[PDB]
């Protein structure tokens, strides 16, 4: 009840800063020849270099359509296939951006940051990082959840 | 304070991968995708036009008028919009029974994992960091509203 209007409005409001997301980044995708899904695979790997699978489960979603996505980007060459070995290999490809995957996802921040910014000018800063602090332990509980199961 | 913005979208995907993994199962029973999860859960929240709807999870319109006409052809959503709120271009859709379970187990499972994970939270502790992302949504809102 009190948790559910608070999950209801976490939804809410993720939903809408995917909304707003989208709007303000179209043209930027539409500029490097990509679609939304196919940017996210960029932005999670300006986090980290993965492959495939990793990426797959870590959105979870049906596995041939990431490949496909992949692919995409492979041949839009805003992403690399490397094997930086330094770990048990198996038979694995690693994921990793190219340079032009870099320029966008850098594209990218500035947009994000500037419209941030801008909506947040008359923020008490110490607020801002109170609220952080309590989402860093809600992030934090998510991921060890998630590593359960 | 823009490795906030960082934060934000990493905390929004580890969500959303806890939540693909929590409702796995639930979705493929109701022969649904996550993205259209998204617009049910949203309808529970309001009933909505399509140009509403459009502008609220606003991306290529056409590709989002195809999900609602795909929970229509599911029945999973009604097309209601009698003379109370309408006359205003398309319609007022709201979920029908099928879709209404749906939702009811999906809030079943949601509840009680962040229930589990609150637990030692303080109330007021809670609402006031919801207070401040309500006026961030607020703001999203209105910044979204318009180009």
């Amino acid at each position: 009840r009190r948790i559910e209007d608070h999950i209801s409005f976490l939804e809410k409001f993720i939903n809408d800063v995917n909304t707003l997301t989208a709007k303000l980044l179209k043209d930027l995708q539409t500029e490097y020849g990509i679609s939304a899904e196919q940017s996210h695979v960029l932005n999670m790997l300006s986090i980290e270099a993965l492959t495939v699978g990793q990426i797959t489960e870590k959105q979870g979603v049906n596995k041939a359509a990431v490949s496909r996505r992949v692919k995409k980007l492979l041949n839009a060459e805003l992403v690399k296939l490397e094997k930086p070995d330094s770990n048990t290999d198996q038979r694995l490809k690693i994921i990793k951006l190219s340079n032009k995957g870099k320029k966008y996802i850098k594209e990218r921040k500035a947009i994000m940051s500037h419209i941030a910014s801008d909506m947040t000018s008359d923020f008490d800063s110490k607020e801002i990082e109170k609220v952080r602090q309590v989402l860093e332990i809600i992030d934090y509980r998510i991921q060890s959840y998630t590593s359960k199961l």
